[PDB]
């Protein structure tokens, strides 16, 4: 129906996991999920319908950076008719205040991108979740024993920064880390009067430099992809 | 010990309500807390402390706009070692989802204040409270039956708006009202590493252009005053 | 009759003394006008109309930061009918053409706020003040004997400055001192065809790092008020 | 190696062609070139290296917006050595001057993104091409008898844009189509001392609403991809 | 000695009259001048040294736009030790406020150009003539009894605007007139410690498309010159 | 026929030579060309139309700035027909890539003005030349054995830069030499619909500080007038 999604009208549930990687939305599908069916596959990203502990859940590849991220998400809300979508993927951190395998939710993100300023007047765009499924993802890692971390997020329209003098003072005011995608989905759900929430995991030390083996990769993932299926259930 | 605040270091108790009016603090003071003393007049900006139920509590007025309420909250966390900041007032309602009476909760304060350019590399810096804090005012409104309205605030160094033209857009990215100091008193907790947040009653609409009785305003904003301070409690 | 004034029409004689500190503005009124009267005290914030010297002159506070003295002055024009404002304050020296004591006639507001871009197309808004004020200012000093300095001050929406770096640049401009509501004052005058001047009086000098004591800031204030209100005669 | 690219060092030969969709370029690779191996996919990203006319070429996909197609554009160049790009691609054309099946070659890319005023002092970075690549395809188009049409575009970080009524404005600035990625690839390619250049063919006329059936868009496609490829052969 | 100016050092009088048009530069020395001495004219941008009343007065051209004058103006300071700068020159009327034939002496000037934010930390720099010359100007104006209007002026860097819809406003905003370098000269001037100051004589009414004839532009022309030299015995 | 050309229309040929320095123009009239005649004067731009090989060619002066070259490629353009603009002038290097006495080909022009901004809408315009002249200019330089240097240029609002730390980032970026038009001729021509190119020789090594010696600049100049003067043949 649209130039970047080729479901029917009614593939996808009103409640859909995001993840810029479609190759991890398919693991996700076939590990995670029972009679997961692929429904989209325009420019080889995949997105998935299947149950999980008997619920009806999508998956949604979004691709990298606040731009691609925006044209799904503004498919999936306007023609697909999805109300809730909970993002997940990886960070570099920049804060003291966490460490690699941890999970963040972002009830901010900040950017260098002008998209919100197009959006909004020139003015500065508090981009933020919805706060109800905020207090569904501390709710559920309270529940299964998981110490989330809270704070702002910085989406960059750069994975390879030009301004890495600039990680302490977003990490002095409560940037805990660096992803590309936060603040498009926010502005976007914002825009459409959709329910929104990102979370992340920690795969990369910016200020350490230190990173994550492959196979840790993977483990914590996990960890990340079970919140969020619990917090849909 | 400041050029606003001339309290002894030690008055302050380290939780803090804030409010733009020191008229509606001493009102608080007086009407509402035991024993209180004022501690501060700079200016004829009123600080107050006392107890509300055994429990020890400050109140302090922030003036009108981001730039003042940045000075006074900047001075209450590195002088006076405040730790937790809850800022209530009133504000002009932009969105259908409020209305009159409505207490809102501010979980992200945009604006058209160059100051958070200024602090922020110039880039978009997304203004939000303290997540613990938030939980905390929907728990709490949640036990005293208060429908608690949550949303993003437009924080303007305009009173007379010279772009009463854009109110529509602001309410269609989930501003539900506008109002002078939050993006300043947020943005100034996260310099500092400090907890704030911004609850706000709705006493006039600036669309619809309804507009409360002064008999109203007192009860309306009595309901947000012990949201506060049973939050404090 | 507004938010912000509590006066009756006709309270305000047609010029007025301006000042951030309503408790200073008392100390005027007290000192030096006969027959004052208190006119309005929304918020705390005091205003006065009095004689000196036999002619009726009027008082008010407008509070810190440019946002708060706009809605004060916007006011005061568009409501009370004052025609003639004459702003006094302290300032922050950062040049080395002045020193303590010294009082300053800024023929020009610089700024960090966004306010004037708001207002004025995003362009460069150039904020002066009316000239024949300017006039009656500089002989009214020549004829008292006093030292006036002419240049340019910066209005800054920050008492704690993230920018002291720029501060010889900004004095290398012919910016004279920092302030914080000048600019607001000169841009509303602009925008409602009204005479605006400030004045204000080097009560510490941000380089040399010298400052007056609070029995030296009472003397070196009385000054200026004593040129203000001749100048209004 | 790199975190977006799984080829090992040396499988890119040192002319690659680009595209945002990874499903056409595994079409170019089985249709147009001999004995393809895929050599990169992370992300479902697809690149290869594979024969035309007994010359090795190799072709990436790059995602959509300035943000994704730096990120590959920047490994490509970086990481493996890549030193002519050669980008094609659709876009939407906002020009009388241009119609259907049209091919554009970009002699600059303007944006609403604020990329390079990161990476360029905050002021205007022309992006442009490298002018050998940019001779090479106007002598091949003519070679092979197509109508090359040469002006600037616009990369949005838009696809679902909210200024449609500046359209005409930009059609009047030598602006023949919109897309998402030129700016970014120009841009990076100037960054990195590497030759790069843009073609885009028009499927979609945004002000006519001019709109190609499936079938011609891979006909007109075709044209593109040939005129490519004869440029690196 | 510079690239633009080809005059000895020591040629120039400390005061210099300024006007962008070369050619009027010759005719003011040629028609008020005594023993005029070309000492400039690389790219045919004439400068003189003669006497006025027995008093030595330099005139020179500086060209169009604020980047022309700045060239000149930093010369003229920084190698020919000029210290005080007389412009004059004509102007665009917008406000009601002036008419053909009216002498406008500009205490601040607001702009569209950039360049003010480069200089001034990307604030806003409020452009404005040196008081003592403006004072003088205001005298000599009554000596000879010319109705000197006075207010800010508008510098832009466009004789062909592309927004004259925000002509209205710049007059509601105490804007007289446009021209194109007042904001050039007064920043220069700022920089390096001169007094500066710029007249103009309104040519033309661009709202009500008044015009002068060729041979009034002439005479009304020669009553600025007549007051810029009193000003300078 | 304009307030800055009192040529008569018909007066130029369609193809246009430009340079900054009115007297560079009249000395190519007088060397260069046959029975050129003088046909523009104002504020001594002077304007000239001859035969160059048998060929009508039109030479203009233009001044110094953004500002002051548009408003003559404004009016060539708009009032005298003229459809081909061939700008030549120094510039200052900024690359190692090239050296005194290079010839470069501006196939981009960068900038710290705002005007593009102002006429497109806030954003990035990317302003660049005809691509048919610069091809002619390409081929031109390869008959005649000139080693043409190819990329961008930064037009600049300063000559005396308050930037010079960034010399090298833009030399990073492919900018080969700072001038002080190019962007506004470029913008001027996309604006109007016509063809447009800069060509500009190195006078002076910004970073080595090398320069050439007043009768080098002459011979080096007269180089690049007869590539232009060739291509225009
Ligand atoms: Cl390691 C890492 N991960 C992500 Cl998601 C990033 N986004 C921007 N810079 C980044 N670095
Ligand atoms: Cl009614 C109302 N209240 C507040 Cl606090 C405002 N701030 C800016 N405009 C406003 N209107
Ligand atoms: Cl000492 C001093 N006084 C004032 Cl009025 C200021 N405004 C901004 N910084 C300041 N410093
Ligand atoms: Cl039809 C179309 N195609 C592309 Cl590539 C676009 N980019 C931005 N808007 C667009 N519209
Ligand atoms: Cl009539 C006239 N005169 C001048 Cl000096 C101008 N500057 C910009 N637009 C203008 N119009
Ligand atoms: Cl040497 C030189 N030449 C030119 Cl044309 C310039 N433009 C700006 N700075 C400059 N320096
Ligand atoms: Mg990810
Ligand atoms: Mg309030
Ligand atoms: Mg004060
Ligand atoms: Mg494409
Ligand atoms: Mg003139
Ligand atoms: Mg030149």
């Amino acid at each position: 129906m649209t130039p970047h999604i080729n479901a029917k009208i009614g593939d996808f549930y009103p409640q859909c996991l995001l993840c810029g990687d479609p190759l991890r939305v398919s693991y996700i599908a076939k590990k995670f999920l029972q009679d997961a069916k692929e429904i989209t596959n325009v420019r080889n990203m995949l997105g998935f319908s299947g149950k999980y502990k008997g619920r009806g859940i999508s998956l949604m590849g979004h691709g990298m950076g606040i731009a691609s991220c925006t044209i799904y998400v503004t498919e999936l809300i306007k023609t697909y008719q999805v109300k809730e979508l909970l993002r997940i993927g990886t960070c570099g951190a920049i804060s003291p205040k966490v460490g690699l395998k941890d999970i963040i939710m972002a009830t901010g993100a900040s950017t260098d991108s002008k998209t919100n300023r197009v959006r909004f007047l020139n003015h500065d765009l508090s981009a933020t979740p919805d706060f109800e499924l905020s207090l569904r993802a501390y709710q559920t890692a309270k529940r299964l024993g998981i110490d989330l971390k809270v704070g702002n997020v910085f989406s960059s329209d750069f994975f390879y920064s030009f301004e890495t003098h600039a990680f302490d003072l977003m990490a002095k005011y409560n940037h805990l880390a660096i992803e590309m995608e936060a603040a498009g989905l926010y502005a976007t759900a914002m825009e459409l009067n959709a329910k929104a929430l990102c979370l992340c995991s920690v795969s990369d030390h910016l200020i350490t430099k230190e990173a994550l083996s492959p196979k840790e990769r993977v483990e914590s993932f996990d960890n990340m992809i079970i919140l969020a299926l619990e917090m849909m259930s």
